[PDB]
């Protein structure tokens, strides 16, 4: 599923990462539009051998099994695959864990660099919440 940008962001919402540790609704759309263009089947293999995988990019090097990551870590307890499906719950549960992890969004490359110091409510913008 391609999610429509305020789709999201009442999706997000509704799964409690409005100011999650801090964090406002827009920093994480922000995050899910540069990591995926907002579309939950999305894969990219990195050069280590892991996968980045959905709307968020949650690499199987730490978070999730996908049975093709040897020596990898399954942090979030759950199959990668269920990363990819058009309920964003999986998704959502798991980067709660990452958030909380010391680090922050900055885990994200992608916010990292595109959206970390912007104004991103932005994001957000225009949306019945």
């Amino acid at each position: 599923k391609v999610f429509g940008r305020c789709e999201l962001a009442a999706a997000m919402k509704r799964h409690g990462l409005d100011n999650y540790r801090g964090y406002s609704l827009g920093n994480w759309v922000c995050a899910a539009k540069f990591e995926s263009n907002f579309n939950t089947q999305a894969t990219n293999r990195n050069t280590d051998g892991s996968t980045d995988y959905g709307i968020l990019q949650i690499n199987s090097r730490w978070w999730c099994n996908d049975g093709r990551t040897p020596g990898s870590r399954n942090l979030c307890n759950i199959p990668c695959s269920a990363l990819l499906s058009s309920d964003i719950t999986a998704s959502v549960n798991c980067a709660k864990k990452i958030v909380s992890d010391g680090n922050g969004m900055n885990a994200w490359v992608a916010w990292r660099n595109r959206c970390k110091g912007t104004d991103v409510q932005a994001w957000i913008r225009g949306c019945r919440l």
